[PDB]
């Protein structure tokens, strides 16, 4: 209940989930990762609306079904994504307008839901509906040409067809408050409650990069929009370059408000990421948690010279070297540069400034030194609670060579055995 994501998060009635795609449910590593870690599913694609309504009036649900079974079968709920939005709609209903147009939805929705009913905690019923150009309103799109009221219609058709879903309103760049388009939802939001459009819940998709960067204030418009008595979730959750900081952070501010529902990455390993090149999820390619995994992990259960427990000694580089290749050691602590550790938010250890502690290989025995940072994983750790220091590519343990506690004792990479020469704190 406190080593995985979704069972950390369960620990205060919330989820951790991801999203599926049914291409990879074939793919072992993937779904050995996914079914342990998540208790929350989204398909990725699989329920929107082209794939879901490929040809008017004809639906398919095999891939939809594939990921809802998987999901269900491996212990997770679902929410449904998405029911009625202007991107990725079908060859047929981008070509519609007016009244028709207006019906389609209304009967994709009651068809979708329909197949699904009662079977689904959170449905985003309508997404992306806002502009960027920094105006607040709406985005011009062939839904909106039918009349600026499609929203509320989708959420009243939504409610009808299925009332047991929570209903969502989905959208990204609307995570930071002093944002006009943040505002444009907001203003909508209320006005549903105060008019009494059915509407349970507000998605922030929370895909944050250098372009769209978190900010603190993400968790006073969570709590603004919960003030509004509507639930809240971050549903799409990626962190171009997966700041260890940046994820604790969010993960924080959904655990401050008694009105976030969970959260949902959006994908598995960074490999089966839509934005790859930002590294943004908390899974390498190779399967191995990132250092923000584990931060995400102390965050969700709760939670400078590093020294031994089992020695009292700490990490130390020999003679202050500044030497590619040195091999690091336990050392009687006191004042010095080359006993002063930063653990970055990419998950290095530096000394120096520049140099990274790194492991030379990835098995037992493998030496670790300093050596010039470069971002490898090799020079990436997980600072776990236990006191353990583990390598992001190896998954082996920080140890003291033979358990060795006087000064010289080298450090080797070696299988966690949680022994005193494998715990470190740090102050
Ligand atoms: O440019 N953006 O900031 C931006 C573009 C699209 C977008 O869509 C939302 O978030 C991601 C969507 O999922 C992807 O849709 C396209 C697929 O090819 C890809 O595989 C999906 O991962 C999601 O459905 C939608 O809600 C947000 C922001």
């Amino acid at each position: 209940a406190e080593s995985t994501l979704g069972a950390a998060a369960a620990q205060s009635g919330r989820y951790f989930g991801t999203a599926i795609a049914s291409g990879k449910l074939g793919d072992s590593a993937y779904t050995t990762i996914a079914s342990r870690e998540f208790n929350m599913v989204t398909a990725e694609n699989e329920m929107k609306i082209d794939a879901t309504e490929p040809q008017r009036g004809q639906f398919n649900f095999s891939a939809g079904d594939r990921v809802y079974n998987w999901a269900v079968q491996n212990g997770k709920q679902v929410r449904g994504h998405t029911l009625a939005w202007h991107s990725q709609q079908p060859g047929w209903m981008q070509s519609l307008s007016g009244s028709t147009l207006r019906q389609a939805m209304i009967d994709h929705i009651n068809g979708v839901m329909g197949h699904y009913k009662g079977k689904i905690a959170q449905w985003d019923v309508v997404s992306h509906a806002f502009s960027d150009d920094g105006s607040g309103g709406r985005r011009d799109s062939n839904l909106q040409r039918t009349g600026n009221d499609w929203i509320e219609v989708a959420f009243r058709t939504a409610r009808a067809a299925d009332p047991a879903a929570k209903l969502c309103y989905n959208d990204y760049n609307i995570e930071n408050w002093t944002w006009a388009k943040t505002q444009g939802v907001y203003n909508m939001v209320r006005d549903f409650k105060q008019r009494g459009v059915p509407i349970d819940c507000v998605g922030f998709q929370s895909h944050f990069n250098s372009g769209s960067p978190y900010n603190s204030n993400f968790r006073t418009t969570l709590q603004n929009f919960a003030a509004l008595g509507v639930d809240v979730a971050i549903t799409e959750l990626d962190i171009q370059g997966a700041s260890s900081s940046t994820y604790a952070a969010v993960t924080n501010d959904c655990l401050a408000v008694s009105r976030c529902l969970g959260i949902t990455v959006w994908g598995v390993r960074d490999t089966d990421s839509w934005r790859s090149g930002d590294t943004p999820l908390l899974f390498n390619g190779d399967g191995s948690k990132k250092a923000a995994y584990t931060a995400v992990l102390n965050a969700l259960n709760g939670g400078g010279q590093i020294k031994g427990v089992g020695s009292g000694r700490c990490l130390d580089v020999p003679n202050a070297s500044t030497t590619d290749g040195t091999q690091v050691q336990l050392y009687d602590c006191h004042s010095a540069t080359n006993q002063q550790w930063t653990y970055t938010d990419a998950g290095e250890l530096r000394v120096y400034g520049d140099k990274c502690l790194d492991a030379a290989g990835t098995g037992n025995g493998t030496k670790v030194q300093i050596y010039s940072c470069w971002g490898g994983d090799n020079q990436k750790w997980r600072l776990n609670s236990d006191g353990s220091i583990v390598g992001v590519q190896s998954g082996l343990c920080l140890d003291a060579v033979g358990g060795g506690t006087a000064n010289g004792t080298l450090i080797q990479l070696y299988s966690c055995s949680n022994g005193s020469n494998q715990r470190w704190t740090r102050t």
